[PDB]
């Protein structure tokens, strides 16, 4: 009964789960609301629109672990905060896509400042501690993107274990190898690593 | 004048370029070549056809350090297989993301057999070979992807030196990061890291 801004991105998001981020159209969320595409274009203009709000609404309601706890070592942050992102990306169909071709937005700036104050009072200089967000970002995205679209005898045995797994424990794996990577630089400073 | 396979391909790879993958549809690519569109059916049957052969030629023509060189250390291969999967992707607009949307193919099957049977050579159990593979192409995804795609105080004093780079250092750091993770694990072996 509504065409209020919450109920249009959940509407949406409904919608994104039926048919992709390909398929989504602003025609069809007008059919899904009941509403002829006039109405819908005052409240929504276009696609790029919608899909900047399905953006911040899906790290909104789901990426919990943006920002360090009190007392929290750099090392459990990135953790929690990359496992965080992941399952957010996971929720809803195409969710990295939608994350992918968006601009940041307010609250991403605004979370993004608060972790490299975080880094930076942790040992990191500002471009090590950007670079060390970036990369596990970078790492999660992929590793999302590549699960959400989803022989040799070598390659046939080792696949033996992805199977039973959607790509938790190889993302997780990973994950402690670059922050393991990260404490070595850290640690070794100014000299020669 | 010809609809030989090569000359599909390379008038396709111009077209990619023209208009993105969103934008890249069979009836562009007759339009393109000077022909009907039965006609190219016969050769192309449709986009998900194009799509997967351009995705093979994105990497035979650019991937060229694809497999490990003799005496080739471990570290080394990964760091220069990962550079030359980052430029293939980056040669083509929309690159990745033809990547991301194929299924793997004959060729990337027989390549990362012979990396895994490299990286069981060289200390690696089987998972863990495949888990570094897999983590360095999906973090090198993640970076391209968002190339691609591509003020609070902290966030635009560290935006300083991102700005003179497209991504190249920050995904050269991140990927010695990871490197030098997978260093660690393996040389703890059967102990605590």
């Amino acid at each position: 009964s509504r065409l209020d801004k919450s109920k249009v991105i959940n509407s949406a998001l409904e919608l994104l789960n039926e048919v992709g981020i390909e398929g989504l159209t602003t025609r069809k969320l007008a059919q899904k609301l009941g509403v002829e595409q006039p109405t819908l274009y005052w409240h929504v203009k276009n696609k790029r629109a919608l899909l900047d709000a399905l953006a911040v609404e899906i790290l909104a309601r789901h990426h919990d672990y943006s920002l360090p706890a009190a007392g929290e070592s750099w090392q459990s942050f990135l953790r929690n905060n990359a496992m965080s992102f992941r399952r957010a990306l996971l929720r809803y169909r195409d969710g990295a896509k939608v994350h992918l071709g968006t601009r940041p937005d307010e609250k991403q700036y605004d979370t993004v400042e608060t972790q490299l104050r975080f880094m930076t009072e942790n040992g990191f200089s500002l471009r090590d501690g950007l670079y060390a967000i970036s990369w596990v970002s970078h790492f999660t995205l992929g590793a999302v993107l590549e699960q959400q679209e989803h022989l040799p005898p070598l390659l046939r045995e080792a696949l033996q274990i992805m199977d039973s797994d959607d790509g938790e424990q190889a993302f997780l794996h990973g994950l402690e190898s670059i922050i393991r990577g990260i404490e070595v630089q850290l640690t070794a400073l100014l000299q020669i690593v």
